[PDB]
C-alpha cells in the first residue's frame, strides 16, 4: 500500500549486537561517513530512545522521531506514533531510512524492502539486538571491505541486500 | 553483443581526482607496477589526451587511442573513433581495459563489467574527476593495501569489483 522503498540501516557485530548502555559500543569514524553518504537527502527514521543519545537533527534529511508519547515535540525534526503514521508523512519519498533502534528495527520488520548491515568481526559485550531475519528471498547487491585503521580499530564489512519476493 | 570483459583499470583520490592541468597528479611508482601486471597482455583504450601525455606505445599490449579526428595516426598504436569501433576491433579478445581519461571514462561505462580501482587517501587539487557509478549489483571482490614508503608518499589501496547483474 506504501509506495516508498523502506530500507534498514544498521551496523552490528557477530552477534547483532547494536547497543550497550543505550549507546554504540564501537567508535568507526569512516563507518558513520558510509551512513552519511548512504541516507543523505532521505528521511531517517528513528526510536525516541535512539533520536534522544544523538539530541540533535542530523542535517540534510528528514528527521522523523517515533514515539508512543502524543505530546512529544522537537525542534528540526517531526514526529510520528506508528508506521502508518511514518508511512502517511513519507507516502511520496522514494526511500526511507529505518535507522533504529532495536524496537523501531522490530516495529518496521514486516516491511523491510532493502538492507543496509555493516557487519563487525568483533563481539562486543552488549544489552541490544538486531532482530534475527530469515535471508530466503534476500539477494546480497553489494559488499565491500569497510576501512581499518588507527581511528576504525575493527574490521568490518558493508553488505547490501535487496527482498525479491 | 560484444564477448570481450570490458574493465575499467583507474586511480582516484578521496573525491574523485584523477587529473591536474593534463597529467597526474601524484608519483607512485609502485601503483604503476600493479597497473604494468595487472594490463599486461590486454589492449589499453585510451583517450586522445590521456594517450598524447604519454606520448609513446604502452610495449605489450594494444594500444587504442579514441579520437573524433578521422585523420589521426599513431606510429605503433590502432585509432578508433566509436565505443563500437572499439568493439569491432576487440571483438576476439578476452578483456580490455578502459585507461582513461574522464572522457572515454564516461563514454564506456554503461559498458563496464569489471572495475579496478585505485583509491589514494588524499585530497588533491584537481580538474578531471573519474564519474559516479551505483555500486548496485556489484560485489568486491579484491581489496589490499597499496606500498607506502619514500617512493610512495601516500596511503593508497587497490580494489577490483565485478558486476553482477
Ligand atoms: N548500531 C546501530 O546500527 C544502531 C544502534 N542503536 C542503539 O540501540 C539502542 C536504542 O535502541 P532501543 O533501546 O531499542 O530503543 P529505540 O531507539 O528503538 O527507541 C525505543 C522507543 O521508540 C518508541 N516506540 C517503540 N515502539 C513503538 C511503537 N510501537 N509505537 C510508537 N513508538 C514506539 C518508544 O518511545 P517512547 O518511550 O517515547 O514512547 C520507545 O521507548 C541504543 O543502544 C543505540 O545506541 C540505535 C540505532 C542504530
Ligand atoms: N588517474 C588515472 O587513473 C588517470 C588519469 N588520467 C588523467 O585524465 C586527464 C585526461 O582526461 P580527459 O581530459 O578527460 O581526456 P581523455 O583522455 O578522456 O581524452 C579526451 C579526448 O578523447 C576523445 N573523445 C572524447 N569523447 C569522444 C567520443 N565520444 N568519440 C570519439 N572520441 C572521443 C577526444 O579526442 P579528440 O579531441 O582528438 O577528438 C577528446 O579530446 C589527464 O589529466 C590525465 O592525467 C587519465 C587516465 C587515467
Ligand atoms: C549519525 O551519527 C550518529 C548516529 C547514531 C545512531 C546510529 C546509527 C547507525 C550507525 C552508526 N551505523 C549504521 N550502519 N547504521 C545506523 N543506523 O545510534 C547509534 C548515534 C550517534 O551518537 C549518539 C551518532 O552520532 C551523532
Ligand atoms: C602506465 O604509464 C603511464 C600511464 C598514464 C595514464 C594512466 C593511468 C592509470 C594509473 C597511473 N593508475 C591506474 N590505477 N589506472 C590508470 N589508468 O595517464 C595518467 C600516464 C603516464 O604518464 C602521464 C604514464 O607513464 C608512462
Amino acid at each position: 500500500h506504501h509506495h516508498m522503498r523502506v530500507s534498514f540501516m544498521v551496523a552490528m557485530d557477530e552477534n547483532r549486537v547494536i547497543g550497550k548502555d543505550n549507546n554504540l559500543p564501537w567508535r568507526l569514524p569512516s563507518e558513520l561517513q558510509y551512513v552519511k553518504k548512504t541516507t543523505m537527502g532521505h528521511p531517517l527514521i528513528m526510536g525516541r530512545k535512539n533520536y534522544e543519545a544523538i539530541g540533535r537533527p542530523l542535517p540534510g534529511r528528514r528527521n522523523i522521531i517515533v514515539t508512543r508519547n502524543e505530546g512529544y515535540h522537537v525542534e528540526g525534526c517531526e514526529v510520528a506514533h506508528s508506521v502508518e503514521e511514518v508511512f502517511e508523512l513519507c507516502k511520496n519519498e522514494e526511500e526511507i531510512f529505518i535507522f533504529g533502534g532495536a524496537q523501531i528495527f522490530d516495529l518496521f520488520l514486516p516491511y523491510v524492502d532493502k538492507l543496509y548491515i555493516t557487519k563487525i568481526h568483533h563481539a562486543f559485550e552488549g544489552d541490544t539486538f538486531f532482530p534475527e531475519m530469515d535471508m530466503t528471498n534476500w539477494k546480497e547487491v553489494f559488499v565491500e571491505k569497510g576501512l581499518t585503521d588507527e581511528k576504525n580499530p575493527y574490521t568490518y564489512y558493508y553488505h547490501v541486500y535487496e527482498k525479491q519476493q
